[PDB]
């Protein structure tokens, strides 16, 4: 139990939780305010996805998705349903991000980009088209409208220069238009979360919440308008981009973080900022283990005191393996072949402890997202006059898709902090392209 000390150190009480919700619902107020948006940690950026204008075109759109390391390009046929539309990827292509397209300009890697749209269209024998493009960059930005915002700045790892500061749909048509192989209508420009959102509303009229939990961790709702100061108008519903992820980002969780977070953060290529997704996204939860894994080495607790040469570089316990290892039936296979592609032999109580670690991990990123889904929940309850209020939330990530615990942990969390709200978890099919091009649909009856 020498080890359930150092692993007990990522325990959070239910106290704690409330405490970190109450501080989201705090941030988050601050943020739609005019005197503190501008040092708000979280930014709560508005979208300009707006309550139902109702006046959706059919036909085919094409949707993009950057924000992976793996960039998407589809083409979505949007109709006309008994509710509102119906949507549904049709054909779709995914692409690498080299390199050089991060370190360089953001030109290069929007020529990159622009390079893909058209090598896409290629190979669809579609070049000589021109229709409404759907983009989802999930990306921190600032909207002055559904098809204009700039880059506050890059998350996740991208590094790519001169795109903070700037019109992102700018910098892509710049691209566009330095091809002449084709001609877009760029209608709207959305966040995953938002994107998510949209596609599961048509699904559910009750989705007014979109959450991610993937490489990163992110979350948008439905706002009252007279709440947006950061927009002119008291009538109607805006979606509201929290950012959350960079919640902590002004020392609001400074006595929960822990060594583990502290180097995370420092080797990270945006050290100070994000902290809160630094917690749960899977760009983050193997590299936790790995230092975990690490402290009980020196602490000679685990791999009998030695360390192979790659647990020891950065990036080396992939957030698929704490996924893995946490599905290990018990016979301890699975554990082992993780380890032993690692360089490592380890024994039956190496395994059993790389397990507890992955769990603590794994288990603080979903009471710890419990505790940021709460905080929206319980705020926009307060909007609601209903004995039970029936929401229902979108959800998308691979760290809540594909771990074998995290939802159920997370949902159990979540319901214990939203008193009187029955909640609804809906996984989105495609909901990201489905999403671009659905909100394009709208936006279009009016570009
Ligand atoms: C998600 N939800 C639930 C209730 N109201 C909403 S917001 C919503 C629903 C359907 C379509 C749109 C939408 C898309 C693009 C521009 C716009 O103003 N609105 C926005
Ligand atoms: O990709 C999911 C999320 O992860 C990152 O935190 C981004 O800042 C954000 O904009 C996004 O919505």
């Amino acid at each position: 139990t020498l080890v359930e000390q150092i692993l007990a150190e990522f325990q959070l009480q239910e106290e704690d939780l409330k405490k970190v919700m109450r501080r989201m619902q705090k941030e988050m107020d601050r943020g739609l305010r005019l005197e503190t948006h501008e040092e708000a940690s979280v930014k709560m950026l508005p979208t300009y996805v707006r309550s139902t204008p109702e006046g959706s075109e059919v036909g085919d759109f094409l949707s993009l998705d950057l924000g992976g390391t793996n960039f998407r390009v589809m083409l979505v046929k949007v109709g006309e349903g008994e509710e509102g539309q119906w949507s549904v990827k049709t054909k779709h292509q995914m692409y690498s991000i080299p390199e050089d397209a991060m370190t360089g300009t953001a030109e290069m890697l929007f020529d990159y980009i622009s390079e893909c749209i058209s090598d896409f269209l290629d190979k669809h024998q579609m070049k000589h088209k021109k229709l409404p493009l759907g983009f989802t960059f999930s990306f921190p930005v600032r909207h002055e409208d559904i098809d204009k915002g700039i880059l506050l700045n890059w998350t996740k790892g991208f590094k790519a220069s001169g795109a903070e500061g700037n019109n992102v749909v700018g910098l892509l048509r710049d691209a566009i238009k330095r091809r002449g192989d084709f001609e877009m209508d760029v209608v709207a420009m959305v966040n995953d979360t938002v994107a998510t959102m949209i596609s599961c509303y048509y699904e559910d009229h009750q989705c007014e919440v979109g959450m991610i939990v993937g490489t990163g961790c992110n979350a948008c709702y439905m706002e009252e308008m007279q709440n947006v100061e950061l927009v002119e108008g008291d009538e109607g519903r805006m979606c509201v981009n929290t950012e959350w992820g960079a919640f902590g980002d002004s020392g609001e969780l400074d006595e929960f973080l822990l060594e583990y977070d502290r180097l995370v953060d420092e080797s990270s290529a945006n050290p100070g900022q994000q902290l809160y997704e630094k917690l749960i996204g899977g760009k983050y939860m193997g590299e936790l283990v790995r230092l975990v894994l690490l402290r009980l080495v020196d602490e000679n607790l685990l791999f009998h005191g030695e360390a192979s040469e790659q647990l020891r570089t950065r990036g080396a316990f992939e957030t698929r393996f704490v996924s893995q290892v946490e599905s290990d039936t018990g016979d301890r296979k699975q554990i082992y072949n993780i380890l032993s592609t690692l360089g490592l032999r380890p024994s039956t109580t190496d395994c059993d402890i790389v397990r507890r670690a992955c769990e603590s991990v794994s288990t603080r990123a979903a009471h710890m997202c419990s505790a940021g889904l709460a905080g929206v929940i319980n705020r926009m309850r307060e909007s609601r006059s209903e004995d039970v209020m029936r929401i229902t939330v979108g959800v998308d990530g691979s760290v809540y898709k594909l771990h074998p615990s995290f939802k159920e942990r997370f949902h159990a969390s979540v319901r214990r902090l939203t008193p009187s709200c029955e909640i609804t978890f809906i996984e989105s099919e495609e909901g990201s392209g489905r999403g671009a091009a659905l909100v394009s649909a709208v936006a279009c009856k009016k570009a």
